[PDB]
């Protein structure tokens, strides 16, 4: 009960600290504020499972998420903002991606510099994109990290003498699938990989440990993403994808952040809003595939970028429906709390 | 008299009617609603041109406008939006344009699966750019539409195993015009052609029933739409694109649709205005080459963005000319009611 | 003393002059504002090192700046912001540019009416970006240019009969770098080479002349723009940018500009904010790298994208800092101006 939810009692407790207590606890919540989880203890299970995946991708995510914090308290913003991890939670993701989609194998030191550098743009994305956004009342979601790494991709590119990156090739032919071949085991086990790649981390182990890490933050948002990524396979399957990009979680951790996200943290959860968040999944997952062909005929991966757009998409349509409730961005704490201030709210 | 305008009186005496006759008069009306018309009897007419061009094509165009419109009263929409046919316009285009651009041929009844699926995703669109978009006084147009076909095309593709998409080929080499084989006859045809392409449809006889159900529903829209394809094909000519691209309508589509934007329906009608439309309608020509060429290198057609995209730059241009009036989108009917509501307000 | 700054006496005194004078003064300070410079004097030292590098690129840029103040005036467009040469001094590069990516080599007389045409629509971008803009208190920059110049190069392409333009290849093959060859006296020649690029014009001494009237209109703008430059030259060697490109300016055109608007300019005048130009201009050259490769799929180049985009997304980003000033865009003349403004509201 003491390490659930936000723990707001290691935050209170923490406020009189000396500094460097209240830095460790600020990267452990920006590294688990990637799913939406504001719990230093899921911090650490989410690094423990990178470490299980690649150690190498879990030192760059780990020092982007430093520099990040260390850059954006340089630049005098908000407090309160980076003790809840909200500054170095895209920088996380920006390390741990740049370490996935680099060409030059693990433990390239060199890449610690571009890393640093991006990580040093993650906070200004962060920002500018908040006063636009929160004048609308709608949060940023990966929007900061897709930018950066969209624009470091470009920037370098495959073919680039220091640092090239992974090639991205348009599909050419025509898929030919065994329909025969489909492995029920292995659609199962795609979810906690398609949980898990949310991080571009394929492991199993590894998507089971964060999906153990989201339960401990909250049982809601667990089941949410089980669900997402769930939806996701089955959005992979309609489409007649490929059987091994389905299996590698690519289709299931753009919908598993959608239904987290819809799902009781910036929606108060009802049934309706749990429907609301099914669909929201779907339409990600298919937006997903949608973007990942239209990137790939210029060199990108989508990454996030189907993900934030189709959950702001949802978040700004406005039903008159009084079961539909979008949460006020400064009560969003995580489905259990939500769902209490919204039952509050209605009487 | 009784057919022309809106027809305020049939919505007066549907208001109390049982809600089947209301649903086939919201059916009619989103169907009109694609050239700015609030006519179910256009909306017949335009229907019988579809037929006349394609069935099968004017099959999917209902079921997207029906399952558009049933989705959007599921949504708890705005229920005055719902009876205009503004919850289903969008889903006529999203269904016929994806009938029009399968591989797989006609009467491919599988492809009513995806097709009910983008219907099911045109009125949140549509709603999420409504809540954006009112706030400074602009309307969506066929946004949702241009969004769900990007997305679609883009998440199929042509080497879909379910569900291929017709190639899109950027210009590889320099055309070969002879320009002792242009024909002012099919210069002169391809105007109603252009105005049918709204649609998707190169039939010259859908077209001129197209124009037809328009100068029912206004007459000043319809010789704005003739005037737009007439302007879209002059640019075209300026260009020196190919004489098989003037002649299917592919030139004249989008500034048929501007002109009729621009001149009397959302500003009011003067011939400074009536300048302005014509302007509008060379830029949107231009613009949707352009953007035309810039899909292709995606695999994408442009479809009607580049109308969308040049009627919003203008709407939102600010000049300190009373003459040039923006009608507010509250008053907004067809351009013999503007132009009346602008002469009462000048005075 | 008469001719440094915006020369406000010149203005005051044209103010009863006929209007040809004052229209020639306009088409000056259009001229000039490409490197936010209200100067005439600037503007024809910038049309002098125009004919330096070319006289037809000159001729082309001079027409578009006339034919766009033409326009506004036409459109009734604000008068102040016609005099201080705002309308216009997008047409300058469009101008330019069309000149600069033509592939039918220099003295195409028929490329006088393409111009006219973009030099056109420039004010009304400028117009409709502006209305946009000025509810979040945002300059344009040369977001008008670069939206009429990549939506001509996409209508027109390499493979246009009338108006060819030059192929844009992307990078296919990694390149072969001699780090032995590098030249630190074409590294120093490139920083007025990269100030010239803003026009296009990669001659030294057209930069040179283009740094002289910057610097005459204001020491601290020229400044900026040499240490833009430079910034720019790092950046594309920390990337292992090919030789060629470096010593043809294309790395340090956008981070002058970038290093200009954040540096005194846009913002109050300190060394936190200088130092926040250095980094403004760092990742602009990294983003204008990023855009040409992004671009160059597409067959277009990115011209000023970057710039506008990072200068705008440094603006909107907001610090807790009382040093990190951004100054009302409605005293925004020049960085001493600037400055004095800023001190006496601190005090
Ligand atoms: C936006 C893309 C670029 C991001 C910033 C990249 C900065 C890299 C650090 C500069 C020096 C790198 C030297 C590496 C030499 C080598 O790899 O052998
Ligand atoms: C895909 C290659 C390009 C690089 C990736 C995108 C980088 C975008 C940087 C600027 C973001 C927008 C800033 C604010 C703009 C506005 O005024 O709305
Ligand atoms: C809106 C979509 C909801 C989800 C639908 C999931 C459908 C999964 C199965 C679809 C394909 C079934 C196999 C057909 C191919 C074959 O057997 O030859
Ligand atoms: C892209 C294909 C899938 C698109 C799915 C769009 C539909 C999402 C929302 C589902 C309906 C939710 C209705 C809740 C209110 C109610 O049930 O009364
Ligand atoms: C070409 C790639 C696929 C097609 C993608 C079309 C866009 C679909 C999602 C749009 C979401 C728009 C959200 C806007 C949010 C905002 O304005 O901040
Ligand atoms: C955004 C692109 C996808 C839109 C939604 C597509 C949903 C398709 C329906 C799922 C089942 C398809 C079965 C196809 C069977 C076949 O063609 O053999
Ligand atoms: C912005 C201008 C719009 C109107 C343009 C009208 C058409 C002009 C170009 C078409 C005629 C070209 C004739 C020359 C062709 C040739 O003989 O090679
Ligand atoms: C790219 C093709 C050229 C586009 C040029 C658009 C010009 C719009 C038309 C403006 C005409 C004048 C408007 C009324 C002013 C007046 O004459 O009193
Ligand atoms: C955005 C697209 C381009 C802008 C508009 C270009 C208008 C050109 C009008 C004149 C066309 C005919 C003159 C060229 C004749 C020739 O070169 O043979
Ligand atoms: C590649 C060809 C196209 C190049 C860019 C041309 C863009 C013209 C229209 C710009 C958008 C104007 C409307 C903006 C509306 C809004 O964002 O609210
Ligand atoms: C993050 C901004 C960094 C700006 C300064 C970067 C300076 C880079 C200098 C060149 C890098 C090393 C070049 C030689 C490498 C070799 O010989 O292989
Ligand atoms: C793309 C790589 C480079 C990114 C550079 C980002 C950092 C910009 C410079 C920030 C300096 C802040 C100075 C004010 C704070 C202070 O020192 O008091």
């Amino acid at each position: 009960g003491y390490v659930t939810g936000d723990m707001k009692e290691l935050a209170n407790q923490l406020k009189d600290k000396p500094v460097v207590l209240q830095f460790i606890d600020w990267i452990l919540r920006g590294i688990s504020q990637v799913v939406f989880v504001n719990n230093p203890v899921s911090g650490i299970l989410i690094l423990v499972g990178l470490l299980v995946q690649n150690p190498w991708w879990a030192l760059t995510g780990w020092l982007g998420t430093v520099v990040s914090t260390l850059m954006a308290l340089l630049l005098s913003q908000d407090r309160s903002l980076i003790a809840s991890g909200l500054y170095g939670y895209n920088a996380t993701l920006v390390g741990v991606l740049m370490a996935v989609f680099s060409d030059k194998g693990d433990y390239f030191w060199w890449l610690l510099l571009p890393v640093c550098a991006m990580s040093m743009t993650c906070p200004i994305f962060s920002s500018a994109l908040n006063s636009m956004l929160s004048k609308w009342d709608l949060p940023v979601f990966t929007l900061p990290f897709n930018m950066a790494l969209s624009m470091y991709l470009s920037a370098t590119g495959h073919y680039n003498p220091f640092f090239p990156a992974k090639l991205v090739i348009p599909i050419t032919t025509a898929p030919q699938i065994s329909w025969s071949d489909l492995s029920a085991l292995e659609l199962l086990k795609s979810i906690p990989v398609g949980v898990g790649q949310i991080y571009g981390c394929d492991n199993p182990w590894t998507g089971g440990i964060f999906l153990g890490a989201i339960l401990l933050s909250s049982p809601l948002m667990c089941l949410h993403a089980a669900i997402g990524s769930l939806l996701g396979i089955a959005a992979g399957l309609s489409l007649s994808a490929p059987f091994e990009d389905i299996y590698f979680g690519l289709w299931g951790f753009n919908s598993s952040l959608a239904c987290i996200a819809m799902g009781g943290m910036f929606m108060a959860l009802t049934w309706q809003t749990h429907l609301l968040a099914l669909g929201c999944a779907l339409f990600t997952a298919y937006l997903g595939v949608g973007m990942a062909n239209f990137m790939a005929e210029v060199g990108l991966p989508a990454c996030t970028w189907p993900f934030c757009l189709a959950t702001l998409l949802f978040l700004i349509m406005t039903t008159k429906n009084s079961n539909i409730y979008k949460m006020p961005l400064s009560k969003v704490t995580y489905p259990e709390e939500n769902r209490i201030f919204y039952l509050q709210a209605k009487k």
